[PDB]
C-alpha cells in the first residue's frame, strides 16, 4: 500500500466508524447536563439486581451488534475466512465496546450516558460489583484524558478487534498482514495530525484485555445465575 492506498485504508476505517458509532459524539456533548435527579438514581438502585441486569444486557447486546457491522465494513475484514471472523469478533467485539464507552463518559462528573442521561457508577449499585463497574470507569476515565479524536477512536477500535495474537486463528499471517497495515495506518494520520504523542499514552495492551476478561467472567457469572 502507497501514500494514496494508506490514506484510502484510513477513510475506510473512518468510514465504517462513522456508519456504525450507535451514538454520534455531539449528542453526547450537548446531553451532558442532561443529569439523572437523585429520586432517579435512587430508582435505579432500588431495582433488584436481576432487572438490572437485564437493561446492562440489553445496552451490551446493542452496543456489540454496532461493532459487529463496523468490522463487517471493514476493508479487508470480509476478505478474512468465516472461521477467523468469529475468532476476532469473539475474543475482541467487547473490548471495542469498553473502548467505544470513553466518548459517552464525562470525566468533569465521573458520569456515564445510560439510558437517556447522565450517571455515576452508583447508578448500578443493585448488581452488586462495584469494584469491576470502577475499573470501568476509571479505565474510561484514564482514556478520556487523552481526548480521542473520532477517527483515532476508528483506528484504535479497528486495532483493538485485527489482531493476530488471537487464540485459535487459522489464516493469521494474512491477519498478521492486516494488522501491520492498520498499525501503519494509524501512525501515519497521528504524525498528519501532530497526534503522535498520544502513543506513548496508549494503555499497555494488557490492560484491555485483563479488564475485559475480568468482565466476561462476571457476565458468565451473571448469565448462569439468571
Ligand atoms: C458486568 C455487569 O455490569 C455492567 O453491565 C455495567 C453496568 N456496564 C458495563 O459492563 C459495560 C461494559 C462496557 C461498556 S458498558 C455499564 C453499562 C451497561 C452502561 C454504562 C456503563 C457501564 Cl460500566
Amino acid at each position: 500500500a502507497s501514500l494514496t492506498e494508506i490514506e484510502h485504508l484510513v477513510q475506510s476505517v473512518c468510514k465504517s466508524y462513522r456508519e456504525t458509532c450507535q451514538l454520534r459524539l455531539e449528542d453526547l456533548l450537548r446531553q451532558r447536563s442532561n443529569i439523572f435527579s437523585r429520586e432517579e438514581v435512587t430508582g435505579y438502585q432500588r431495582k433488584s439486581m436481576w432487572e438490572m441486569w437485564e437493561r446492562c444486557a440489553h445496552h451490551l447486546t446493542e452496543a456489540i451488534q454496532y461493532v459487529v457491522e463496523f468490522a463487517k465494513r471493514l476493508s479487508g475484514f470480509m476478505e478474512l475466512c468465516q472461521n477467523d471472523q468469529i475468532v476476532l469478533l469473539k475474543a475482541g467485539a467487547m473490548e471495542v465496546v469498553l473502548v467505544r464507552m470513553c466518548r459517552a463518559y464525562n470525566a468533569d462528573n465521573r458520569t456515564v450516558f445510560f439510558e437517556g442521561k447522565y450517571g455515576g457508577m452508583e447508578l448500578f449499585r443493585a448488581l452488586g460489583c462495584s469494584e469491576l463497574i470502577s475499573s470501568i470507569f476509571d479505565f474510561s476515565h484514564s482514556l478520556s484524558a487523552l481526548h480521542f479524536s473520532e477517527d483515532e477512536i476508528a483506528l484504535y477500535t479497528a486495532l483493538v478487534l485485527i489482531n493476530a495474537h488471537r487464540p485459535g486463528l487459522q489464516e493469521k499471517r494474512k491477519v498478521e498482514q492486516l494488522q501491520y497495515n492498520l498499525e501503519l495506518a494509524f501512525h501515519h494520520h497521528l504524525s498528519k495530525t501532530h497526534r503522535q504523542s498520544i502513543l506513548a499514552k496508549l494503555p499497555p495492551k494488557g490492560k484491555l484485555r485483563s479488564l475485559c476478561s475480568q468482565h466476561v467472567e462476571r457476565l458468565q457469572i451473571f448469565q448462569h445465575l439468571h
